[PDB]
């Protein structure tokens, strides 16, 4: 079988809307860990963000709801799926509203740990365009986190 919980580090986010990704923004984050407890339909997340620059870190539970899918307070309320998974990597699509009402659909793969296999970038770069985002909207994350370990 297959081991959905553990380490998991962030590669690569594409986004609808380019202001929630760049720097410093709510959704350029480096994910490190993700739970999955079925016993008690919860997932576990553990991450880092920047604001003003520097990292802060944030423990987050969400609720496994219909389907596939998740729910969990962060930047507005989201609704997040693992797409895809691996024994190298998860693809994760979730549709973000912000405490605007603005609806932002993105896609992050993610790994255990820099070296990124071009098999899993590959269905990264389908599920994102399925998506309808474009390719110059996905930001390189390996490249851009430099918090701790
Ligand atoms: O890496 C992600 O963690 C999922 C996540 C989802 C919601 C809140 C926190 C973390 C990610 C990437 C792109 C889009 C959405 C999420």
């Amino acid at each position: 079988p297959f081991e959905l919980s553990g380490k998991w580090i962030t590669s690569y986010i594409g986004s609808s809307d380019l202001e929630k990704i760049g720097e410093n923004a709510p959704f350029q984050v480096f994910m490190r860990s993700i739970e999955f407890d079925d016993k008690e339909s919860k997932v576990y997340l553990n991450f880092f963000s920047k604001e003003n620059g520097i990292c802060e870190e944030f423990s987050l539970i969400g609720t496994k709801q219909e389907g596939n899918t998740y729910d969990v307070n962060y930047a507005g309320n989201n609704k997040f799926v693992v797409s895809y998974a691996s024994e190298t990597a998860l693809i994760i699509s979730n549709i973000n509203v912000d405490e605007e009402g603005d609806k932002t659909i993105m896609t992050g793969l993610l790994g255990k740990g820099t070296d990124i296999e071009d098999q899993d970038l590959e269905k990264f770069k389908e599920v994102t365009r399925e998506n309808g985002i474009p390719e110059e909207n996905i930001v390189n994350i390996i490249e851009r986190d430099d918090c701790p370990a």
